């Protein structure tokens, strides 16, 4: 067991064997809880995973194929293991490794290879914020991810919309993130304008998981005094009538969050 | 004065003001001796510098002279951080060299790319001037040696010189020498590239490059196994009179002679 794993890890550092090792290790990442520190502390291994990432950049005139996307997403999945493990997450963050994925998030092509690439990249950021440490939000605030999230929230695939809104929610929920987002009208209104478009979209094609995150974001913004005052005027009307009444029967948490939002705007 | 420096540092955070702050701060790095800790401990600043690097990656081959000058300003600032004793260790933990390695992989010979590569090399060169063990070990695990060899094989005279200097520093460390001699793939690749550079130096001399190449050979001869292989493969121009008139004026003479000495015994 642990022998065949160390052999695959060693085989990541040669182009002759890397592709097969990426496929095999990504399949076992859940059955190996110490896979992340094994990767991080193995000579040459992180550089080899990053080489898979950088080798995709020339495919960004967008020409990424399904095969290229699947291979690099296997490397991304191993990086996500490192992102989330308690023994490696801090060093991973301090090494700025998520920055290598931002060229992927900047793509707009709608082909299936690029959608899967962005979704998987977003998953790596999702793994970080799910650990709930304040170092993570600081990294996101100082790397300009917020515009990337907002644009994906605006026009991404339904799955990418959800992860990106989830990431913004985690930024908002942090006291420093909320203050950062509300620091200027320009920052606040970039967020509020995208949320309002998403509300309109949701009123025509339901998505309960996306609706919950959007409501949560509005509710958290209303904790900030100036955001609260602006939202009292710009809150989409579909959040105040019965547009979402039907679809919110199951979502008792979200139905409650919306009620709290509507009240907060009045106080 | 000092306040204008802190203002520019703060202006690196926003895309609206970053470009001008990069221009002004790069001009000020030599006269501001504590610039590196100022950059490092300001919120978001190192990240903004890395953003400038990562933003250019899709242009790595349509890079323009303007795009190159801009990122090279950021790179000059990153060199300040690499060279400062207060900040070098954190610089390594920040993995900043890894962001420069895509630049060293480019091959285009247009001036924007040549200046890009030379400036990136200066960052690494500044790192290795200190011989710290953790610096050598970071560069080894992040695969610096293939990138050095690639630049030594195909670069400009100035690029070949820094890349060989960097290889020389890795070789000077026992860990780097042992690593380079650990397999015959790696030793043969290093010896092959150095042999080609000797041929090219015999036809177009360059004292600075020749000194580093001899130093690399001398150091390889400290490894008892790089000795039997080097006895057979050492280029003929390092044994005869080829480089005498260029070595007229001593450090490289002694190194050459000691190399000959070392291979006999």
């Amino acid at each position: 067991d642990r022998e065949k794993i160390y052999q695959w890890i060693n085989e990541l550092s040669s182009p002759e064997t890397r592709e097969n090792a990426l496929l095999e290790l990504s399949k076992k990442r859940e059955s190996v809880p110490d896979l992340a520190p094994m990767l991080w502390h193995s000579f040459g291994t992180i550089a080899a995973l990053l080489q898979e990432i950088v080798n995709i950049y020339p495919s960004i005139p967008p020409t990424l194929t399904a095969h290229q996307s699947n291979r690099v997403c296997n490397a991304l999945a191993l990086l996500q293991c490192v992102a989330s493990h308690p023994e490696t997450r801090s060093a991973f963050l301090a090494a700025h490794i998520p920055l290598f994925l931002y060229p992927f998030l900047h793509t707009v092509s709608k082909t299936r290879p690029f959608e899967y690439l962005r979704l998987t990249s977003l998953g790596v950021i999702g793994a970080l914020v799910k650990t709930d440490e304040q170092e993570v939000i600081n990294f996101l605030l100082t790397t300009e991810i917020i515009p990337l999230c907002l644009r994906i929230m605006e026009s991404g695939s339904e799955l990418s919309k959800t992860v990106a809104t989830f990431i913004l929610q985690k930024i908002l929920l942090d006291d420093t993130g909320l203050a950062y987002i509300c620091q200027t009208y320009e920052r606040f209104s970039h967020v509020a304008m995208i949320l309002g478009k998403m509300v309109l979209q949701l009123s025509k094609e339901p998505s309960a998981r996306l609706l919950k995150h959007v409501v949560r974001c509005y509710l958290r913004l209303s904790d900030n005094p100036r955001a609260r005052e602006a939202l009292r005027q710009c809150l989409p009307d579909q959040l105040k009538d019965t547009t979402f009444a039907q679809v919110l029967k199951d979502d008792t948490t979200t139905k409650r969050w919306l009620a709290q939002l509507v009240k907060n705007l009045q106080e």
